C-alpha cells in the first residue's frame, strides 16, 4: 500500500506504555520485522540519505507540512524499531544489529553530516544495543568503535552551544544527548583512553560549555538539575 509516514507513528503507541514496557508485546513485534523483511528500513547508503536529509531540514521548516514527504521523513517516525529494546525490552539483540544498523558501523557512515533530529532517534538505538543495563555482551568495538562519536559530534555540539536564544531544538538534542551520558560510566581499560590528553579536554572543560548555556536559558529548572549531574558524574567517572 505504501509507507506512510503519517502511518508510522503508531508502531510504538500500541505496544509500549508510558513507564512500563512488557517483554511478550515485545517479543512478538520483533520477530515480525524481521520475517516481513520489506518493512520501512533506515538503509539509505551514503549517496541517498546524504542529499535527502540536508535538503529536508534547511530548505523548509515547521515540519515541512507535516514532514511527508515519504522518503526523508519516514526515517524520523521509525523509532519503533530504534526504541523497540531502548531500555531493557531486549529478548534477542542480535536480530537488531544484523538485520537492522549496527549502530557502530552504519551509524558511523552517515555520520559525515552529523543531524540531530537523526541522532535523537539514532542515539537512542545506539542506546538499545550498547547496552540494556548490563546485559550487552562485552564487546571492544561496541565501547571503543562508540568512543569516537562524542569528539566527531563534540565540536558540533560546541557550535551549536554557543548560539542563544536562537533555536529550539538544541535543548531537546542536549536533554536528548545526555541520556547516554547517564547511562554507564565510560569504559577504563586498555582502549578508550580513560580521559587522557584527547579524552579528557574534550569531555570535561566543554561539558560545562553546555552547561553554562543550560543554566542560562529561560527554560524550566527540571532539565536544568541533570545537566550539572551529567557534567558532574562524567567528571568523577
Amino acid at each position: 500500500h505504501g509507507r506512510n509516514v503519517q502511518y508510522i507513528k503508531f508502531l510504538q503507541t500500541i505496544v509500549k506504555a508510558e513507564g512500563k514496557f512488557i517483554k511478550k508485546c515485545q517479543d512478538m513485534v520483533m520477530a515480525e520485522l524481521v520475517n516481513s523483511g520489506e518493512d520501512v528500513l533506515v538503509f539509505y547508503n551514503d549517496r541517498a540519505s546524504f542529499q535527502t536529509l540536508i535538503q529536508m531540514m534547511r530548505s523548509e521548516r515547521d515540519r515541512m507540512d507535516e514532514n511527508s514527504p515519504l522518503f526523508m521523513y519516514h526515517i524520523h517516525l521509525v523509532e519503533l524499531l530504534a526504541v523497540c529494546t531502548e531500555g531493557k525490552n531486549v529478548y534477542t539483540e542480535i536480530k537488531c544489529n544484523s538485520l537492522l544498523p549496527l549502530d557502530d558501523i552504519v551509524r558511523v557512515v552517515t555520520h559525515e553530516d552529523c543531524i540531530p533530529e537523526v541522532k535523537i532517534a539514532y542515539i537512542n538505538f545506539l542506546n538499545h544495543c550498547y547496552v540494556d543495563t548490563e546485559v550487552e555482551m562485552k564487546e571492544i568495538y561496541t565501547s571503543n568503535h562508540m568512543w569516537k562519536l562524542f569528539e566527531n559530534f563534540l565540536v558540533d555540539i560546541c557550535r551549536a552551544c554557543n548560539n542563544t536564544s536562537d533555536r529550539k531544538h538544541a535543548d531537546s538534542v542536549l536533554e536528548k544527548y545526555v541520556t547516554e551520558i547517564v547511562m554507564s560510566i565510560v569504559t577504563t581499560f586498555f582502549s578508550s583512553p580513560f580521559s587522557d590528553q584527547s579524552t579528557t579536554l574534550q569531555t570535561r572543560q566543554p561539558v560545562f560549555v553546555q552547561l553554562l548555556q543550560g543554566v542560562f536559558r529561560v527554560y524550566h529548572c527540571n532539565w536544568l538539575m541533570p545537566s550539572q549531574k551529567a557534567s558532574v558524574e562524567s567528571c568523577i567517572r
